[PDB]
């Protein structure tokens, strides 16, 4: 029987390439182990003339791939190239519309949490750490959002069409970005046990979840204290470019000037949807490729962003 070969390229980060002779007689999972072509699965594929020249995922299956993936990537999750692949598959097929002036998500999918998470991105001063996310948010601000998108879902562990949670979504973007300059002082006051003040960094600097207002937060909100008494706790001095404040979605009204952006959820725990809300010249309700405007807006907000830089409070 005729031998018959093409040359391809195997990839991690589909920029250090690795040439081989594959045999066109034998599937590409049978010579590489689980290989994609721009996210489609051809492991039980046989070469294609067509193929000849053309780069493929593989898995990390030596030591110089295990080292180009985690380079690239930052993780060294068994399952996470196949799950890059496997959203890409889908992301690759959205349509990625500017909406006054931000790259969006046109719905499909269950990705309307995907959608305010972009829009939100691009409105905060956020650097990322892995190369893939640096590389990536550079082609989705430029409106090529595809591989952006895979990555996310590659990072939270979230498959195309799951249920995503705009804040935890937040959260694993964050801890992959450079926050380290980052830095929070609380003090809680219990009229019982006194006061005790707290240092976060980084991420906890950044993200708090119990109330949607920045205001309130500088004021003092009510927690629970050990000893069975409501203590207040209050925002003492923050060092960040932005803050994120988070809460159970309940009705609450948005004034233009006072947030940079925002995310609404409508729905309930197992079903629901989200739409975002920036504030510019009006507010703006950018719902994937839809856009509307208000002077006034009110509705089950969930996420709210601030523009920050130093803060330190008046209180005694
Ligand atoms: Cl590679
Ligand atoms: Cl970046
Ligand atoms: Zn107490």
């Amino acid at each position: 029987a005729e031998v018959r070969t093409i040359k391809v390229f195997t990839t991690v980060d589909n920029i250090n390439l690795h040439t081989q002779v594959v045999d066109m007689s034998m599937t590409y999972g049978q010579q590489f182990g689980p290989t994609y072509l721009d996210g489609a699965d051809v492991t039980k594929i046989k070469p294609h003339n067509s193929h000849e020249g053309k780069t493929f995922y593989v898995l990390p299956n030596d030591d110089t791939l295990r080292v180009e993936a985690f380079e690239y990537y930052h993780t060294t999750d068994p399952s996470f190239l196949g799950r890059y692949m496997s959203a890409l598959n889908h992301t690759k097929k959205w349509k990625y519309p500017q909406v006054n002036g931000l790259t969006s998500i046109k719905w499909a999918d269950n990705n309307s949490y995907l959608a305010t998470a972009l829009l939100t991105l691009q409105q905060i001063e956020l650097k990322f750490n892995p190369p893939a996310l640096q590389d990536a948010y550079y082609r989705a601000r430029a409106g090529e959002a595809a591989n952006f998108c895979a990555l996310i879902l590659a990072y939270c562990n979230k498959t195309v069409g799951e249920l995503g949670d705009v804040r935890e979504t937040m959260s694993y973007l964050f801890q992959h970005a450079n926050l380290d300059s980052c830095k929070r002082v609380l003090n809680v006051v219990c009229k019982t046990c006194g006061q005790q003040q707290t240092t976060l960094k980084g991420v906890e600097a950044v993200m708090y979840m119990g109330t949607l207002s920045y205001e309130q937060f500088k004021k003092g909100v009510q927690i629970p204290c050990t000893c069975g008494k409501q203590a207040t706790k209050y925002l003492v001095q923050q060092e960040s470019p932005f803050v994120m404040m988070s809460a159970p979605p309940a009705q609450y009204e948005l004034k233009h000037g006072t947030f940079t952006c925002a995310s609404e959820y409508t729905g309930n725990y197992q079903c629901g949807h989200y739409k975002h809300i920036t504030s510019k010249e009006t507010l703006y309700c950018i719902d994937g490729a839809l856009l509307t405007k208000s002077s006034e807006y009110k509705g089950p907000i969930t996420d709210v962003f601030y523009k920050e830089n130093s803060y330190t409070t008046t209180i005694k």
